[PDB]
């Protein structure tokens, strides 16, 4: 069901959260070879999550679930903000700009924390 596909999508999202928090530690400790791997692992996790969210949204549209569609449109628009911050963070790592990498990391935490009451609302609306 769409609801189980959402639970699967949310788990993928939570793995990203876990790897992020590990990555952040590695950044603080100055372990760049670890950061590089975690950034690659997060990239593949975020691409997967984006694909599952687009399918959930498309299925809710085909099902005519107008509330779920509304909430998913808002939640995916936030997702595109988080991914933009993530990509810029990746570029700051390539460039060796630790000041920006710190700035982009905290922004991604706040944008993610904010978009959490909506994530719960979608679990109930589907």
């Amino acid at each position: 069901s769409v609801k189980s596909e959402y639970a699967e999508a949310a788990a993928v999202g939570q793995e990203a959260v876990a790897v992020f928090n590990t990555m952040k530690a590695a950044f603080q400790n100055g372990d760049k070879e670890a950061v590089a791997q975690y950034l690659a692992r997060l990239a593949s996790l975020y691409t997967r999550h984006e694909e599952l969210l687009n399918r959930i949204l498309e299925k809710a549209r085909r099902e005519g679930n107008k509330e779920a569609v509304t909430l998913m449109n808002e939640f995916t628009a936030t997702f595109q903000t988080g991914k933009s911050i993530f990509n810029a963070m990746v570029a700051a790592f390539k460039n060796g700009d630790d000041d920006s990498f710190e700035s982009y990391l905290q922004a991604l935490e706040k944008v993610t924390a904010k978009g959490e009451t909506l994530a719960d609302q979608i679990a109930k609306a589907l």
